């Protein structure tokens, strides 16, 4: 219960935090893919669906923590793909299957899906 709390504090207090300190908070949060109690770590699969969408940063290139937890915001959105809790893993389908994630034109796509391999899958 403690785990569910403290999670649900996080993804209330992200969009007021520097990315000084994100990557401090965003250490300890993904290393709940290893977690039983599938509430949990439904939260931390939702937190880091908003990392990845507003850390996007469409070429600004001025910070490096900026362009360093959005890897490590990727490195945790591919390896839930192979869950051990069907039904939580097609949220996670739906959100990768979807156009500015991944394009529509089908050699776009197949151009694409190398970029998402990250050998854990």
């Amino acid at each position: 219960e403690r785990q569910k709390v403290c999670l649900d504090i996080i993804y209330k207090m992200m969009p007021k935090l520097k990315p000084v300190e994100l990557r401090e908070l965003l250490n300890p949060v993904v290393e709940f893919v290893s977690h039983p109690s599938t509430t949990c770590r439904e939260q931390m699969y939702n937190i880091l669906m908003w990392i990845h969408d507003n850390y996007r940063d469409p070429e600004s290139e001025t910070d490096n923590d900026s362009q360093e937890i959005f890897k490590l915001a990727k490195d945790v959105l591919i390896q839930g793909l192979i869950d051990e809790n069907p039904g939580l893993q097609l949220i996670i389908r739906n959100f990768w299957s979807h156009e500015t994630r991944l394009p529509s034109n089908t050699l776009d796509r197949l151009l694409a899906l190398n970029s998402l391999y990250s050998p854990k899958i």
